[PDB]
């Protein structure tokens, strides 16, 4: 018996819709859902989406609480809709996919994936839920993630980390490494041998390798010498040039954290969402240096070194294509006298 | 005179309504009260309640700024309304009690406590304000707090800390220890000999005793050995089991802080309000372990040890009733082979 | 040319309106501007002003990103409006001046300063932009700032720090020290030999001199004799008296930072706005001490000492006038038996 | 160059978007679009839809102002979307079809009908606009209306009245009778030989035949005898039984108007929209008689008697199926002993 | 003592703001002012303006209830603001002038007309109020209306009708004919010998002369021959041509009413405000004829005849300039073979 008071009952007790029976009073006032707890109103939800408040409330209360891939991966895989589940985009505070399959009639573009309108739609299937693997087999456009091995299909390993309740993490108690399949027009795709982004934060930056701890601890020279980066312009690409007003370089998150620890600054996310490469509005509180738009990518420093060493230094200026998180990211390399000048990621 | 421009004048000058005469321009746009300071609009208030914006504004501006008991204590004492004052619930951003006595006609359920409508309602009387003790004597259902002794009444000591402008604290410059009287049906009631909660935070966790220093510093085995907590399952009850996906145990705030200092995690308050026992949505950022609903109580570790000692270890499954903050909290003791297994607080 | 979709295109790409050509879909829902990025809606803006959402969006997107004087300085200089630019007030999240000149027809009180409506209004001219100096010369009431020297005008040095994108800073890569001119009624005035506010914040406090580092490290008494402050009541005017409930003294930011680093407390800003003097609602979480309204000025401790050593120090009660940030601020000195008793800034 | 100030310029001058170049200030406040005419704000629009205000504004300003079929006819024909035009539903004050083709990117599922997403959707093509007939020929699912004859296709005549700017009418100066085609899965269908609804109103009911003027002027018995309606239950079916509390019969609009002229009553449209058959909440102000659900259809009285004569009087109870406005409307014929009990449009 | 509860008290009792002292509870929810009458809330006001709800409430409650000139006359006279009063614009349902003098500080651009900001602004002075005539004499830019004669000033006679609480009327009990003065730049101007607009509406049209009753009753040919406008084309200019789709002529209100009485139609006011000339979106429900923009003026038919007979028939095409309601209205005349063809008012 779908309703709203049942959903609020579930949210009050369990914190998410776990399909229990019961009803509680609800008041809706200005995009906000209140409930009466011992004679007083407690805010249960606050709509930030563009959907109606009760629609968004139901979508949130029915969100996924198991470790699921980060929304940027699903974007790159071209996932249009998630079958029998809701993916919540904690960065946007809004559901990741506009319609649903098998979730709620107020939003279901189709009750089941097999409806004709769902043929063009690239769906997402969760292997861990019983009955989705065969559905992915039968589905024309689809993406499946399985915990382990599925018979007759060659997997692609995903990133070491997934998102569990809006925090990304590498799981010990849980497995956050899925195997990614993909069908287009009914024929199983071959996913590229891609790199991944680590999805780290400045505030909680933890190095993930020895080169990274070296970067964090050693000065510019010590590090560049030890890892033989003489002709590769880390002092601009990764360390950033704060001498002039227009802040230069600084297109890797590790360099951001390195300058942050010595002197914190401010990053303005003017497009709050999840991408492989992100643009910020950087201002440096120490030097007074700033740049309007700063493409920033977060690879493993090890992998960034691997990518830049895989390049041809002789050419002055070409546009590189790098597969990151299942998509090609156009890098733009400039070399002076055959040694690397700049390697900004293309806008 | 009771107006809105007078209230805004008081708020602009003093920060709260201190009953002075003056007028100030006011603008109201979307649950928000603006005032014009030197030709530009400054936000004076923003309504988070369900009341009309000007009603809530007046209630906030007339809130109590002397140290007053935290709202959970009043809830446990069944206080319906507070006489001649407004209690503000900074956890909830809304006034604690729906109606008033002697505050303002737009909300006053009755001008004086002696009205017939106020007979069935438990009121709150503040001893520190002159004239409230006689009112409490005359009132049928009532709760009174005085700084010291009132003639002919047997007190009950309250918690060592009160709330002063929305931050709880133990007062040196000010007395935050009140004596709690209470009468029902006109007959003075005998309050139980209860324990109290300390109302601490993870971000600013301050140990209040030597056992707490030991817990924070000593490892699991050292602390358990020193305080002889062998058959008492602290390694699950208070330390938490993060090996499996479903995070286990961890129903004391001290254990939360101990786990937090090692690897910080994030807690979801899906019912923002003040209660003796609070339920959170816990996910562990290191292990990837999580639990949908996890009751958490903050006692003195000394007092938790005392109450777990004062139990019968033989029974397998028992429902324990403990009087905390003037209310009985059902604890669910499980013993394996006659020694403690689990002691989760009941839902 | 002007539109809303062009503005949103510029904001999506550059983060501010940089005058590019192109259009992007936009959705306006409850004081909020959304745009559709790869099939999903992303919040580009959220109106906090009292203006219409699209008006405020345009004003924000066209805000100034070069280092500009902090709005308090413009307030003190009586700047009514800024010519050919928008000054954004990040403290208020609203534009600093109600109308514009040469910005947008929906707001321009006049297209150019020379209109008769703009005659009675003090305008702000930016020397760094080509064509504003002659405009200031022709202007009747106006204020000009130049990086360097302008022929035939005697400058006044501004503060060492300006505001670049809402963070105040002393600029190395960029010049954040301007020279301030002012014409009233067509005659250039002589700006007073004033002192300046350092514009520092409590949480991330940085001493700017030797006396300040001494204050931060040395205890009370030691600092007092080293700088010979025996008869100058630094026990009250700076260090603050927390023995009684009525929190005493503490009217300089440095003393607040001193008290904070040892025991943090909460400052309640009831008038979010930038002024030279600011009033707070201080409560001390350690002692339980509080005061309703606490005027707090931020000086150089060096300069506060230089002020207090220039006083009569003999009379009981006089109200002195100090020229800070181009305005006279009444300090209220009390001396008992010819030694400083109190020196609170007048309300 | 798509914009919003251009649209408002067009609306201010022409009253609808007629593709002119020019711009006008706009203010958006609470679902309402204001513009400044000689220094004061005039409301240009007020959103009643569920769409964002600017989206709905653009859809309204680009609505169709030629005589177009009433939305109920399109509903019956299964029209999903209208190609290169916007149909406005003046009953609902909202656009008739959720998405658009070739109108604006904020709603276009596809710029042109030939897209694969537009394959499974029945589109509407307007013959009067040059280039739509060939598009209908090439379209998988489609509906076309032409003023006259299209080569190689056999038409179906539509209703003698269309809707021009939200008032339905039979056109003398303009041709409001179209010929209706239809392709399902690429094959042209044969539209049924159907009856039509007259789409009239009580407050301005005009008879459209001789039988109707007879009904309006003649008494009950005179009309029944003249047209030989002795055994056909017009007394209950078309005249209404107001003797009892539950208002009986009265399922044709002409009977409503006949009772209205004598003693006016009030009809409650609890589902404001356009359908062939409509349900009202009738209460009779004279007798005090009322009925909760009163299906009301507006046929030609001539056509209604033709349909009722085409029935079988012997059957006690069958469910007739009548094709009205290109859809089958089930009728409940109860006929006892050869005399009709009550026709009753099935619900 | 300005406030909001006092204003609501006045509105509840007197219906507008006299100035009685007394205060009443008020609730504000979504642009709406409620008050509690005998335990239930009653809507006292509903904001349609762009001002804050309480600002608009005070402006409305303090509106003028004496007969005052219609806002279009003030627009033509260039009145910027009204001194010591509020003119309410019932067409727009919003105050007529953005700022005030002597009304309330939230809107007072200046307390008195003599301030410097009020110098460049044409003000409106009400002769009937004691003290406004001397102010008008002293005023630099201003407009006065006296009920009779003022010493040393030559008046201009205004229209026979004024507006009394939002209905225009010719007054018997009250005198609604004022004498209009005007001092541009401190020098009294000479107002033109202008024609006037009758300000009538279709629903309650009333002829004001013999020619008008003739028009209403006489057919086309009878009227034209009796008043001998053979070569003047009333059959297009005034009677309207409904044969073709694009409605023709019909630019006088009397012609609208004459067509209305025969077969009523619908007029769309897409710019709701008051002007001498008004543009409508007209569609004819009988013929199906319509025009996108249909300028309509409402003179006395007597006066329209006088203006058209004051023309030069020989010219093929000129632009006539006619003074109506103190402004020049560019009429546009076409003559074919030396006799009048068309006389549309120019846009």
């Amino acid at each position: 018996a779908m309703s709203l008071e049942n959903v609020a009952f579930n949210v009050v007790n369990k914190g998410h819709f776990d399909g229990q029976q019961g009803e509680v009073p609800v008041s809706i006032i200005n995009n906000t859902v209140y409930t009466k707890v011992d004679g007083v109103d407690v805010e249960l939800f606050e709509n930030k989406t563009t959907l109606p408040v009760n629609v968004a409330f139901e979508l949130w209360a029915k969100r996924n609480i198991k470790p699921v891939p980060e929304v940027k991966i699903l974007n790159n895989l071209g996932v249009d809709i998630a079958a029998n589940t809701v993916i919540w985009d904690y960065k946007r505070d809004a559901p990741a996919h506009i319609s649903t399959i098998g979730v709620c009639s107020m939003t279901d573009i189709a009750k089941k994936p097999t409806e004709t309108i769902c043929a063009p739609l690239t769906v997402f299937f969760d292997g861990r839920v019983d009955g989705q693997v065969d559905l992915f087999r039968n589905a024309r456009n689809g993406v499946l993630i399985t915990e382990g091995s599925v018979k007759g299909l060659q997997p692609s390993v995903g990133p070491k980390q997934a998102s569990l309740n809006g925090v990304t993490l590498i799981g010990e108690a849980v497995k956050t490494q899925f195997n990614y399949y993909k069908k287009v027009d009914g024929v199983v795709q071959q996913l590229p041998e891609t790199y991944f982004t680590q999805s780290r934060n400045l505030q909680e930056f933890k190095p993930r390798s020895q080169m990274e701890i070296d970067f964090l601890e050693l000065a510019m020279d010590e590090f560049i010498e030890r890892y033989k980066l003489e002709g590769y312009a880390f002092e601009h690409i990764v360390y950033g040039d704060f001498s002039h007003s227009q802040l230069g370089g600084l297109h890797l998150l590790i360099g951001l954290a390195k300058r942050f620890k010595e002197s914190p600054f401010e990053l303005e996310d003017f497009i709050p969402m999840d991408s492989t490469v992100k643009n910020y509005f950087i201002t440096d509180a120490q030097t007074g240096s700033s740049k309007c738009v700063c493409s920033v990518i977060d690879l493993l420093l090890d992998d960034f070194v691997e990518i830049i060493k895989s390049q041809d230094l002789s050419v002055v200026s070409k546009v590189v294509k790098v597969t990151i998180d299942y998509t090609e990211i156009s890098f733009m390399l400039w070399c002076k006298d055959g040694h690397v000048e700049t390697f900004y990621p293309k806008l």
